[PDB]
């Protein structure tokens, strides 16, 4: 089906992306990971999102998550994600056409033992998809947990 | 990777399923839909779930959702789902090995305008996957919205 007019401003996302990231937090040792993301659609005002990650040295599967991006013509967007670890998140924010960026902060984090808020910020930089994920916990304020850069395949 | 021992009791789910369902609610006219579900895994104690639905007469895409099933050896299970419509849900309940059934009720429904609780009940019947989804709204008590039966492909 054709791309819905609400999805068209984010059409740069559509496809498969692969790259690598670094994870961190004051409470844990830093680590690296490989990541692959697919964004797809079915003609609705919604983009399907799927992630998988792995250990670089072994290819051993790590975290996965999936969900839906719902952009609107006023530049607002909501994103819902379920994670393999048993969390859900509702993200709300805005996208910027000139910057090809998306800025989100959680309205809800469900089924967490420790996490309170999550923010996710994406930007296309020289055609590569970059993001930073920040989180707050019961013992730590909102700060980075993940950063990755992915090439479009 | 091999099936994780926590996933093995639900190994009957793994694969792709296709069939059809009927949707209803006191507030809406009844409708029919086609559905396809995939259950997969990556060696973790987690089963990935993806759904798509369509109009039977046209093949036109309808609802999609995705998430993760997390069974444990005591017979408990939690399921997290994100829906294309912008909802998230945390489901908790139990599975029964002798019946090949799974019974879930929501601990949380996020980003809903109307829905309060959702329950989902699955059973394998003569090798086919059957489910009933019930929901409560601001104006209606917990009752069926969806029922479907799918054949394993
Ligand atoms: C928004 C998504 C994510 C959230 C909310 C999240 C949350 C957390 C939390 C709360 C911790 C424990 C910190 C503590 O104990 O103080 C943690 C640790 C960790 N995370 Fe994440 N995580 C996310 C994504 C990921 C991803 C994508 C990966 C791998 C690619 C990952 C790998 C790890 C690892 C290796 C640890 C240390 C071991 C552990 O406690 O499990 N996380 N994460
Ligand atoms: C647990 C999953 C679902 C939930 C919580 C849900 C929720 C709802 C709600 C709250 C309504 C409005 C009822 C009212 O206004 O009183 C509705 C209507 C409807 N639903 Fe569902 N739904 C789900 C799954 C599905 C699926 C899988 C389909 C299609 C295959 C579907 C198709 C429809 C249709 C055609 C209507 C009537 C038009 C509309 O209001 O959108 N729903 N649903």
């Amino acid at each position: 089906p054709p791309v819905h007019p609400f999805v068209a401003p984010l059409s740069y996302l559509l496809g498969t992306w692969r790259g690598q990231g670094e994870g961190e937090y004051p409470t844990i040792p830093s680590f690296r990971y490989g990541e692959e993301i697919r964004f797809s659609h079915s003609g609705k005002p919604v983009i399907a999102y799927t992630q998988k990650t792995w250990k670089l040295e072994s290819g051993a599967p790590m975290h996965a998550e999936s969900g839906y991006f719902r952009p609107r013509p006023d530049g607002s967007i909501e994103v819902v994600i379920a994670q393999s670890t048993g969390l859900v998140e509702v993200q709300k924010g805005t996208y910027n056409v000139d910057e090809q960026s998306i800025k989100l902060k959680s309205d809800l984090v469900g089924n967490a033992s420790k996490v309170k808020e999550i923010s996710r910020e994406f930007e296309l930089v020289d055609g590569k998809l970059s993001y930073v994920v920040r989180m707050s916990t019961t013992t730590n304020p909102l700060q980075p947990h993940l950063k990755a850069i992915l090439d479009k395949l």
